Order: C-alpha cells, then sequence, then structure tokens
C-alpha cells in the first residue's frame, strides 16, 4: 500500500505518543490523538458546528490515562483494534477508488472504532455528523497523489 505524505505522518505521530507515554501498546486512541497539532479534524469538527476544545479535552484526558509501563516496550506494536483501524483504512481506500492511503481514510476507519465512537459521544459530538463532513469536504474528488489529502 502506498501513503499520503499526511496519513505517514499520522501513523508515525500515534507511534511516538504511545512511546512518549511508555504505553505498552499502540491503541486507536493513538491515531486519533495524532489528528490533534493535520489541521484536517480541526477543519471537520468546525465544519460540523462544534468546538474545537470540546473534543481535544476529551481526547487528551483519554491519553493521559492509558497505563504506562515499567520497563517501556522496546517495540511498541498495535492492539488487535488498532490493526484493524489500519486494515480498515485500506479497505476504505480500495472501496473509494483513491490511489493512496489517506489521513480521511484513517479518520473514518477510525469513526468506526468502538472506543472511539465512545470518545466522540463523551465529547458531546455526533459521530455521524463529524463523517458526513468527512464525505462531503472532497466531493468526487480522488486522492491522486501524495498530497492530494491536504
Amino acid at each position: 500500500e502506498d501513503f499520503t505524505d499526511n496519513a505517514i505522518k499520522i501513523i508515525n505521530n500515534a507511534t511516538e505518543l504511545a512511546k512518549q507515554q511508555a504505553n505498552s501498546q499502540l491503541l486507536p486512541l493513538h491515531f486519533l490523538a495524532a489528528f490533534i497539532p493535520t489541521q484536517y479534524l480541526k477543519t471537520l469538527v468546525k465544519r460540523a458546528r462544534y468546538e474545537w476544545g470540546d473534543f481535544e479535552r476529551i481526547v487528551n484526558r483519554h491519553l493521559v490515562k492509558i497505563p504506562s509501563q515499567n520497563p517501556p516496550p522496546d517495540e511498541i506494536r498495535p492492539s488487535y483494534q488498532a490493526g484493524q483501524v489500519l486494515t480498515k483504512a485500506n479497505k476504505i481506500k480500495q472501496q473509494q477508488k483513491d490511489s493512496y492511503v489517506a489521513q480521511d481514510h484513517i479518520l473514518l476507519a477510525l469513526l468506526e472504532d468502538q472506543s472511539i465512537k465512545d470518545i466522540f459521544k463523551e465529547a458531546g459530538m455526533s459521530v455521524d455528523t463529524i463523517k458526513t463532513q468527512a464525505i462531503e469536504l472532497r466531493g468526487s474528488q480522488r486522492i491522486d497523489s501524495r498530497q492530494a489529502d491536504s
């Protein structure tokens, strides 16, 4: 699979967050938190007529409560659910007939994950409303370059 520049940044930043926090595994939550300053999710939340801080503070609250491990893992590996997010992002890319796995596909996959759905509900936000913003954002524009999900 080929990834957009932004998708690579999301995946790398998610791993870095897990590393810095000494968490035992890479979780869907780490991928979601990687969307926080890339201006993409902020744009969607604003389009949905929600307040960014209402979302950000909930993700951060969950992030800092992930347990830490002593000593930290030498290698951080995805949880089963985190692996499913990546597998689903690829499937969504294929269904949408896009040329690169994009930040859009990762977000759309995250919105199907139960732990992530629980976080949006807690924040006071409709997952369906956010999802509709992601669907509408680019219309029929193909993700046909490594920068096309800007």
